[PDB]
């Protein structure tokens, strides 16, 4: 992976790019993650594909523009970055929050997609209860208590029975929170509160779709996931039997195989 700092239109962007490959996969991290979350996953892909990772505005090393980073803004930023990199078409893989960005990208820039992968993400809007909890997290951050976010989220994304095996990644994610910008967390939380329901968009889209969904995911329980699958006949589904929300760390070879099979059609 070659590290690059580029201008995506008006927005500086931190990217990593394996450069080599006639087909390209772009990986979008989720909430309280950054490009670093993919570090052990990219070697499962970059021998066959060109792999791009990036820090979404508000996370990792990135800009913060205002009080809200809308999913449209984030998607347009990625699109501008890909054109600047000379990548006209990619398979876009979005983890959770990254999947919400990937959905706005599928809506606004489908010409740039050979396919879209929702990796433990759904197309539903925020429930009222979730938005209330996001406002609670915004309030915690503004009060100087961002550290409180680091206590639960890093472990809760894993299947309960993988917490011991994944303890090094849980520590990685804990440390990621400390170097995530306060105002970026606020901007992205407001953006997720504001995001649209994308179910009709997906059904209407000509872009091939893949869902990768864990069977032990605290955030997306099986019955929520099965309801999503049944509404999207056009999408392929891969179930990760021993993963929660973090399948690319919990079952990396299986998750990578799902993506590689999808990219090769």
């Amino acid at each position: 992976m070659i590290e690059k700092f580029i201008m995506a239109g008006p927005t500086a962007l931190h990217v990593c790019d394996s450069q080599k490959g006639d087909k390209c996969v772009v990986l979008l991290h989720g909430y309280l993650e950054s490009m670093l979350v993919w570090e052990d996953f990219v070697p499962f892909l970059y021998k066959e594909l060109r792999v791009v990772t990036l820090d979404l505005p508000g996370h990792g090393i990135s800009v913060v523009t205002g009080e809200e980073h809308s999913m449209e803004f984030l998607a347009d930023t990625v699109a501008d970055a890909l054109r600047a990199l000379g990548i006209p078409r990619c398979t876009l893989v979005g983890h959770s929050m990254g999947g919400y960005v990937a959905l706005a990208f599928c809506e606004r820039h489908p010409d740039m997609l050979n396919g879209v992968v929702l990796l433990s993400s759904t197309p539903n809007a925020d429930t009222p209860e979730k938005s209330e909890n996001r406002r609670r997290e915004i309030a915690l951050v503004k009060a100087g208590k961002k550290d409180a976010l680091a206590r639960v989220a890093p472990e809760a994304g894993f299947a309960e029975d993988n917490r011991t095996r994944m303890k090094d990644y849980i520590e990685d994610l804990t440390e990621q929170v400390a170097v995530t910008e306060d105002e970026g967390i606020v901007a992205l939380l407001n953006g997720m509160i504001a995001r649209k329901d994308q179910n009709e968009m997906l059904r209407a889209s000509k872009v091939p779709q893949l869902f990768i969904l864990g069977r032990k995911d605290n955030y997306i329980p099986v019955e929520a996931a099965e309801k999503m699958v049944k509404e999207h006949l056009q999408a392929r589904v891969v179930w990760l039997e021993n993963s929660g929300h973090m399948g690319f760390l919990e079952e990396p070879e299986t998750t990578a195989r799902a993506i590689l099979d999808f990219v090769n059609g």
